[PDB]
């Protein structure tokens, strides 16, 4: 997999963000995770976590996996990095997302994220509290 440039246009919620990629505005949905909806418990905290991580970064990058790059809603499907740190992983490690939506051939970082989830769960963080 390869990291490619993007810039933040606007935060949305815990697992989606509006980024400019190859010069075009796109909504990106984070691979292999699920955050609670803003309306749900830990939803606000996940949104805030993502927003801060992406807004504070000097460098945003997107990394597509091996399979489909857009979902049925036209959202980009990627791993998103903020100054080299993977947002997807960070949400899972903080107990602010569950590993989810693991479809074959877009699952390169599955084991990495399941390891973070196990740690979050052992620590009883947030969703696991
Ligand atoms: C994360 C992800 C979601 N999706 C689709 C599945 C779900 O369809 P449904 O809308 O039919 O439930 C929806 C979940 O996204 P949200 O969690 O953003 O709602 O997005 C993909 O198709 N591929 C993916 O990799
Ligand atoms: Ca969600």
């Amino acid at each position: 997999l390869h990291k490619e440039p993007a810039t933040l246009i606007k935060a949305i919620d815990g697992d989606t963000s509006k980024l400019m990629y190859k010069g075009q505005p796109m909504t990106f949905r984070l691979l292999l995770v699920d955050t609670p909806e803003f309306n749900e418990k830990y939803g606000p905290e996940a949104s805030a976590f993502t927003k801060k991580m992406v807004e504070n970064a000097k460098k945003i990058e997107v990394e597509f996996d091996k399979g489909q790059r857009t979902d049925k809603y036209g959202r980009g499907l990627a791993y998103i990095y903020a100054d080299g740190k993977m947002v997807n992983e960070a949400l899972v490690r903080q107990g602010l997302a569950k590993v989810a939506y693991v479809y074959k051939g877009n699952n390169t970082h599955e084991q990495l994220l399941r390891k973070a989830e196990a740690q979050a769960k052992k620590e009883k963080l947030n969703i696991w509290s």
